[PDB]
């Protein structure tokens, strides 16, 4: 499924390219441009862990997440991963523990060294 498919094909977008987050783009966004540090971005999303468990997604209430980029708002993956996309544009990430919730996890639902997956959609962003 979903999450085999990022480790076989994904791209590793790592400073380190330590396969920390690995992207696929699922559906392709509109224009060129990709958001800059400081932009405020708008996303719907869905995530769990990459076994399929502790699923939670935003469209439950239907309504988007908002936050800056780059400004210590989200798990360090989302701010390299979601700096990468296009307007419109839907993305898988695989996560490994040191770019989300580390040996701490976020307890209960996120377990010590828990590898996540997200599907993100980039609805909009804004300087
Ligand atoms: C700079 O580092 C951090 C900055 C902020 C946080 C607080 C958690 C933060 O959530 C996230 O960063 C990620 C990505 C954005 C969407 C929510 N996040 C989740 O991991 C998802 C997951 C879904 C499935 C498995 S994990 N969390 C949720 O969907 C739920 C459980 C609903 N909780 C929240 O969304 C709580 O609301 C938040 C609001 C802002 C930032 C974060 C969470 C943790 C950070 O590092 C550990």
């Amino acid at each position: 499924g979903a999450p085999a498919t990022v480790t076989e094909q994904g791209e590793d977008i790592t400073s380190k390219k330590d396969r920390g987050v690995l992207k696929i783009v699922k559906r392709v966004g509109n224009g060129e441009e990709t958001p800059m540090i400081g932009d405020k971005v708008y996303v719907h999303y869905k995530g769990k862990l990459s076994n399929g468990k502790k699923f939670d997604s935003s469209h439950d209430r239907n309504e988007p997440f908002v936050f800056s980029l780059g400004k210590g708002q989200v798990i360090k993956a989302w701010d390299i991963g979601v700096a990468t996309m296009k307007k419109g544009e839907i993305a898988h990430l695989l996560i490994k523990p040191e770019y989300a919730y580390g040996s701490a996890g976020s307890l209960p639902k996120i377990p010590s060294n828990a590898t996540l997956f997200f599907e993100i959609e980039l609805l909009d962003f804004k300087g």
